């Protein structure tokens, strides 16, 4: 028993991280087979930050302008191209540690593990969710760009995030590994703001099921509610609408605990309306929304990865 | 900016995990050089759980009773010995992935990363602290015994925990890697209980400094307090005494933020006495105590590991 924000083991991703240096800018890159992926703003200069034309910027560059370092071994760049907001550096050496991998663009509400890196060296790993406003509440300092977020499915690493920038509110913006930003953000030094965030309702319900699996039942009740009437309460408290498709995803957890989905909704309703009254759930005094139904089942059941 | 429960990258430890099977018991082992470490209760049988004599149990065993599996490759046991509550299985193959490593016995209040494993396969990684009562609030199911907890210092993995058992309150008990239990626990199936826990005061203060580093100051005040008068408040709220040595460890954080240690103590005093009044600190509505001063400096500054 017990319940923790669990990240995936990071070994398979640690073996892919490299240092990419260009001009006075150093950040991280992801070395898969003979390609190194990294944010295109590596080619920006301190006076280019404001409104760069990366097409102009890149056609002025040579391969030897890109210092790529894999540990104590420098990799030679033999080609470069830009795809959306990511740079792809063709190198002469294939990474022998390249895992089986996929690139995936995730939906808001999905969670992933971030391997925070600096200078091609992993610093730490933690768990994030893609917020409904397409930011992530990460932990990122200067030098961390090009750190990736990922999920592991048996032996396959699904890369879903690459870090690019920090917004004034202290949340983080980035792209998928094909360089498309999550959300309306752009890699320009211009006034941009998160957008109003909302709480991920389906995830909070997953976490309440995790609490029941783990022996907290103080928040249950005998009441129930309709999906319509639940969503009328949610919108008041700035939660996302719960869809029937969400209900269905919560099927297994409902079946394993014997608590109908809409019965858990009535519990959440009263928690929203009355607060927790000095009590905690899974060691939290807030309603937690960065575990998906899948995360709960993985951790409360014991799924591993080779 | 941002602040997350960060675990260490787990790659170096993932390469050391193996499956150890004996009789009807399967758990994890740690393969370093030509030795596999694992809990001695692997030799227990379902009727031995109650009060085993492991010396008797072990002298009845043969090397070929120990199934050790490293992925799809079985390792041959060529010797075995017991050290305190851990078994050391001598194998004929040295692990080529053996990192530079140390075994260390940590003090309560120190944090570490746990690589939760099942069947020799890592499932996930999360961050724990050794509670003042020498339990850990882990996340562990059947099969997880022999999962290790660890810290990384540049390139060196310091192993500090190996998982053995779960207590009725749902917290977890285990040993250092030389087999000495943390706390008064024993590997017998007998009535044992955690002991009253307390909050790790020096860590809460470290976390409040992390919040200031990250832009929350709502909880500060102009007051101050003496160490004596602070500790008189702490004991009332079931916090551990703050020592002058704790004050000294908080020196750098005090210096980087400009907030004298005892000034932060006066903030904690009023948070203890008035609660947070619907506000949060670093996304928590509770006072967080599982970041050490060192953890805060590592994450707010950017230290990595090769
Ligand atoms: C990559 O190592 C670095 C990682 C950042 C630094 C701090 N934490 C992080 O996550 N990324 C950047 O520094 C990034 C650089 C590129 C270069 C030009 C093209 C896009 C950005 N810059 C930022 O993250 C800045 N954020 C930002 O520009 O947000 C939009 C914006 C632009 C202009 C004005 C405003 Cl008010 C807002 C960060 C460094 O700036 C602040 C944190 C101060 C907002
Ligand atoms: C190893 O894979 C496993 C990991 C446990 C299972 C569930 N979560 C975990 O962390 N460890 C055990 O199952 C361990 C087995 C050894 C075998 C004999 C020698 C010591 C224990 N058993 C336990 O963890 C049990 N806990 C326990 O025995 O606590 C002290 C105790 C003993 C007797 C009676 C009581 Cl009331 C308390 C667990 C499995 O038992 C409960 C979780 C039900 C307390």
């Amino acid at each position: 028993s017990g319940f923790r924000k669990m990240a995936f083991p990071s070994g398979k991703v640690e073996g892919c991280m490299v240092q990419v240096t260009c001009g006075t800018t150093t950040l991280n890159g992801l070395w898969l087979d003979d390609v190194v992926y990294c944010p295109r703003h590596v080619i920006c200069t301190s006076e280019d930050m404001l409104n760069p034309n990366y097409e102009d910027l890149l056609i002025r560059k040579s391969n030897h302008n890109f210092l790529v370092q894999a540990g104590n071994v420098q990799l030679r760049v033999i080609g470069h191209s830009m795809q959306n907001c990511v740079l792809k550096l063709k190198v002469d050496t294939a990474n022998p540690k390249t895992p089986k991998y996929k690139f995936v663009r995730i939906q808001p509400g999905q969670t992933f593990s971030v391997l925070a890196c600096y200078n091609g060296s992993p610093s730490g790993v933690y768990q994030c969710a893609m917020r409904p406003n397409f930011t992530i509440k990460g932990s990122f300092l200067n030098g961390s760009c090009g750190s990736v977020g990922f999920n592991i499915d048996y032996d396959c690493v699904s890369f879903c995030y690459m870090h690019h920038m920090e917004l004034p509110t202290g949340v983080h913006a980035g792209t998928d590994l094909a360089g498309n930003f999550y959300g309306p953000f752009v890699d320009r030094q211009t006034a941009q703001a998160a957008g109003t965030d909302t709480t991920i309702t389906v995830n909070v319900l997953a976490w309440l099921y995790a609490a029941v699996i783990n022996g907290d039942r103080w928040f249950l009740n005998r009441f129930t509610t309709t999906l319509n009437d639940f969503n009328l309460v949610a919108m008041k408290y700035n939660y996302e609408p719960l869809t029937q498709d969400h209900v269905d995803i919560l099927g297994p957890l409902s079946a394993q605990t014997g608590i109908a989905v809409l019965d858990m909704c009535a519990s959440l309703k009263e928690l929203l309306q009355n607060g927790m009254n000095g009590r905690t759930i899974l060691g939290s005094a807030l309603l937690e929304d960065e575990f998906t139904p899948f995360d709960v089942v993985r951790q409360c059941s014991g799924v591993t990865f080779q």
